[PDB]
DNA sequence: CCCGGTGCCGAGGCCGCTCTTTTGGACGAAGACAGCACAAGCACCGCAAAAACGCACGAACGCGCAGACCCCCGCGAAAAAACCGC
């Protein structure tokens, strides 16, 4: 990864790309970016994929195992304002000395998102029909992220 | 003062019974024992952990800047209803 300052990294990329004809390419069924952790403190990109979730953030990147959430927890906050989904994690997440058995991100309940799933249509069809929806219209955030935790993790959501 | 005779007390006889000691001399070898399990507490060593303090660092808030928005300010009109009277 380069950074290349000035209003230039454009222009830099065009000439790259094009000397090669490199291809673009799309990874993860889904993202979703800036998201805010009370538990662990900090933001996070989190990018599901069919077997692991990933957590990535600018000074730690975890992946977890579908298999090691335990428990999802949907739960409004009492300002009206906030919406809370909790993940219960098993082994726990480790910082160093104390660990995070509990994931803690914090919605604002009119922050709407629209995302599409990046799967195959024969893959959707045989794997996540009844599970996920293809595309998810304009919803609130933490209503699509607790399908898509639901569908991929298998676990009910409370 | 005297006679007839009987039933009452005495020191002793004797009978059935209960209590006591004893059961030959010398020698050898082997085997199994000879208070205990139980009890609270003293004086002491030790690890797990609390409420709080000290340090490091990363991100979400403040600061700074250029922009878009509508609260605020100012204006004029109409008359509901507040203040006064008997």
């Amino acid at each position: 990864r380069l950074y290349v300052p000035g209003q230039k990294s454009q222009l830099f990329y065009e000439q790259l790309k094009d000397k090669a004809d490199f291809d673009t390419t799309s990874e993860a069924i889904v993202s979703f970016e800036d998201i805010l952790f009370l538990t662990p403190r900090g933001r996070f990109e989190i990018s599901m994929y069919a077997n692991n979730l990933r957590l990535r953030g600018q000074s730690y990147d975890y992946k977890i195992q579908n298999k090691n959430v335990l428990r999802i927890f949907s739960l409004p906050r009492l300002d009206d304002r906030h919406h809370l989904v909790i993940l219960q994690v098993d082994p726990p997440l480790r910082q160093g000395q104390t660990r995070y058995p509990f994931l803690v991100m914090q919605f604002d309940r009119n922050e709407e998102l629209e995302v599409e799933l990046n799967l195959s249509d024969e893959e959707y069809k045989s794997k996540y029909e009844g599970k996920l929806n293809r595309s998810y219209g304009t919803d609130s955030t933490y209503k699509i992220l607790s399908h898509c935790l639901r569908g991929l993790t298998e676990r009910r959501v409370i």
